[PDB]
């Protein structure tokens, strides 16, 4: 198979720039592809180079109204797994029905639903010419992500698995250690609240960074303000 | 003649607490009464004690989905005045059609459309038993506002009139000076970006404070992140 060559490519475009996650799950006040589309427009107009989005309907709305590169995931609980970020081939195939250029998935060491292997998911993604991001919680998971064929790794799940570093602030340590040890792009994702933290992450060698809640979750932004009173 | 008594009163409710402004005018990404309603819900669930909203549609939706106390304004240009925050009796009367418990209006030294005076507008607001907030730009405007019987004063317009202090950051100076000289509630409003600034304003004697863009304008939040890169 063949297709036409584009001038701009996702990894080149996010390099040293900000990716904005526009996510609002079913228990959140902005749950609606209409609203997540408006959030992406705002992120675009504020200088975001790419968007991270959850669910086929949000992804498709964001792509239409922004034309930005997208990192797509589907979050879904399964009874037989702790994994919820794009846990199976069923979610991978749903995401490949969208135009999102990259698909992130949980690349932790943990057991996946139906006893599926991460390599198969990663191979399915590459088979359709997409990119694969490995959301990880620890340094070894990141090191293994590279070996599995991932195009890039993200610290998304650090502090969100029981065996990774438990923290309320950005895991800069993980970032540094990934940078010493993998060749592929290391993206810093998780609990970036301020411009200073974002600069620090890129200063520490992050290829790019994702900021979600501190831009697109007004409830969380509000809480951070009211917590200080 | 008379109405039933409520336990909670807007000025009592906001004291020491955060007011969130949920505005998106027609050139902004989140422009939509539905979207402002959801933002207000988020803001509520984050601990906001009241909401400031622009226009009858936004106000009505926000009252409906949050039941929070609302400071209402209409922003509208007139070709015979530089004032746009609730400039005339027209806007006052439209706002009194809503249930908003407080109405903010420009109470600068400047001439209003049609040569209307601010005292008349305040008297109409009081005539229906509502509260009147004075958005000011200077110490003397605040002193005068109190003289006219405004129920509170806000530093909303410091840096948004040519004769007031030009800054890109919170006008703490003005806040301190007003707290020292006026007996009515002084509300810090304009360019609060961090919880640290919020605490500082309350620490300097602000009765309460308003934060808008740093919570509810994702574009301005994104910009602050991308500016640092
Ligand atoms: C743990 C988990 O499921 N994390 C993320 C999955 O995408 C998501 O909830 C988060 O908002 C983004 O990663 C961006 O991070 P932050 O900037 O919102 O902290
Ligand atoms: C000058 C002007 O028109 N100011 C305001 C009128 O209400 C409005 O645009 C602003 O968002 C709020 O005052 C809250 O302040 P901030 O927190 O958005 O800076
Ligand atoms: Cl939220
Ligand atoms: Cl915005």
């Amino acid at each position: 198979g063949s297709h036409h060559h584009h001038h701009h490519h996702m990894l080149d475009v996010v390099k040293g720039n900000l990716i904005v996650s526009c996510q609002a799950l079913s228990d959140e006040p902005l749950h609606s592809s209409f609203i997540m589309g408006r959030m992406a427009i705002a992120a675009k107009q504020g200088g975001a180079a790419a968007i991270r989005a959850q669910g086929v309907n949000d992804i498709n709305e964001i792509k239409e109204v922004t034309k930005l590169p997208i990192i797509g995931i589907i979050k879904r609980n399964y009874d037989d797994s702790e994994i919820y970020i794009t846990p199976t081939m069923k979610e991978v195939d749903e995401l490949l029905k969208t135009d999102c250029e990259m698909i992130a998935l949980d690349a932790t060491k943990r057991k996946r639903p139906n006893g599926e292997n991460v390599k198969d998911l990663v191979d399915a993604i590459h088979a359709k010419g997409r990119l694969a991001m490995a959301d990880i919680s620890t340094l070894e998971e990141g090191i293994e992500a590279e070996k599995l064929g991932f195009d890039c790794v993200s610290t998304t799940l650090s502090g969100y698995t029981p065996y990774s570093k438990q923290s309320n602030s950005v895991d800069f340590e993980l970032l540094e250690e990934l940078v010493k040890t993998v060749k592929i792009p290391v993206i810093c994702e998780g609990r970036i609240n301020t411009p200073e933290e974002l600069k620090k992450a890129l200063d520490l060698g992050a290829y790019s960074a994702v900021v979600g809640g501190a831009i697109t979750r007004p409830q969380q932004i509000t809480k951070r303000f009211t917590d200080i009173l």
